[PDB]
């Protein structure tokens, strides 16, 4: 059994996507980010960075005590290694998959997140910052598009945790002042993943 | 033989740290970020995100063609898996190590980088943005400090790629307007890593 500490956000959806694709049983535990649920002492023991997603794995491979883990990328990697699913063991595909996973964690997520912040959450309109993250958002979509023009999926011929990590952020394009049609390979890939049954199951759970 | 495409930056130093700690032979290939070396077509083939670090591994495990890789975190993980060094195979320590490695890549690096930008590189002074990333930098140091109060190293009892990923960023604490003495466990950990012989070799280049 996996407990998933969750809020309906791009980083939360990464994990529901994986769990639905892998067919793992899990319990969704809602953390109310608006009311400071992420700062509760009992939650900080699981997620000392005060963020979701976090999991608690009640059946770890070593047969021991529940295993807690935060960082969506570490969770995806952990679950992929545990299940043998959505991450290749072959060195080339595995390397390419990890490359794009870390690119999402270090680039796509953080920068699109700043885009969201300065456009929607900041109490003042700051054109320099808005422009900075807008240009960077476009750069990232351009990089993503160029890769997806060259391969069906980010890591190679198989859907993987790299695609799973990127999709919920691309799915938020509507908030990012991006025209997704300007990136046709991203658009088609986004649509393709949206049409997978597990993706629909994950979104319905978010409700 | 590993080719390392490099600039003297926190992310560049992650990989020299690893290579020196692991005792791997490598060639340093300088990419001039100031002159747009990261946009050269031949380099974009290796690093399509137009950034350093990137490596080319000329003796990959599969015996095949040179293997190119970008993202400092993927490079660390790749080299750790290849060598068996600085990443545990035991499931608990491995999970904790990966947790803090991803935390660095998604949090410490990006936010301290924004701190650097708005304080030193931006052509205008933007107090809201400076404050946002200052506060977040403080938060990240507080999280890092708390973990280091509870464990000698980020992933457990052993130095790992998680520590290696974080250190060059902490080593830039002066640029971040952070008082490292406010984070005593970070301060001691920073001093400890600085004193390791490989660290000195990496900085010396
Ligand atoms: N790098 C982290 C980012 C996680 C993250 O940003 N979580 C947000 C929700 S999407 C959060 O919990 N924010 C709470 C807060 O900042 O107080 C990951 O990939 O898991
Ligand atoms: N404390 C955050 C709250 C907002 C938040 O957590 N945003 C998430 C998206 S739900 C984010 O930007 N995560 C960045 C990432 O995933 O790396 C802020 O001020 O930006
Ligand atoms: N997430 C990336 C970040 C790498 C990065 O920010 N590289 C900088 C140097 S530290 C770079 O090459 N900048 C060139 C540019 O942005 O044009 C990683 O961990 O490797
Ligand atoms: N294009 C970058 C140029 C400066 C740069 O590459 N900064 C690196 C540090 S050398 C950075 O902040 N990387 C963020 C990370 O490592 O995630 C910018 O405008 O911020």
């Amino acid at each position: 059994m996996i407990d998933l500490y969750f809020a309906p956000t791009p980083n939360g959806h990464k994990i529901t996507l994986f769990l639905e694709e892998a067919g793992l049983d899990y319990r969704l535990i809602k953390v109310d980010l608006g009311k400071g649920g992420q700062f509760r002492p009992e939650f900080l023991l699981i997620s000392p960075n005060n963020k979701i997603p976090a999991i608690v794995d009640h059946s770890p491979a070593d047969g021991g005590e529940p295993l807690s883990l935060f960082e969506s990328g570490a969770i995806l990697l952990y679950l992929a290694e545990k299940t043998g699913l959505f991450l290749s063991h072959e060195t080339r595909e595995r390397a390419a998959t990890l490359q794009w996973l870390f690119w999402q964690v270090g680039g796509l997520g953080p920068m699109l997140g700043q885009n969201h912040h300065f456009n929607h959450a900041a109490p003042q309109t700051i054109p320099y910052a808005i422009e900075r993250y807008q240009v960077e958002t476009q750069r990232l979509y351009h990089v993503l598009n160029k890769r997806l023009e060259n391969s069906p999926w980010l890591g190679g011929e198989n859907y993987s945790i790299a695609d799973i990590a990127c999709w919920p952020w691309v799915n938020a394009w509507t908030r990012q002042r991006i025209d997704l049609a300007m990136y046709p390979a991203v658009k088609n890939w986004h649509e393709r993943i949206r049409s997978r049954p597990a993706t629909g199951q994950a979104l319905l759970k978010a409700q």
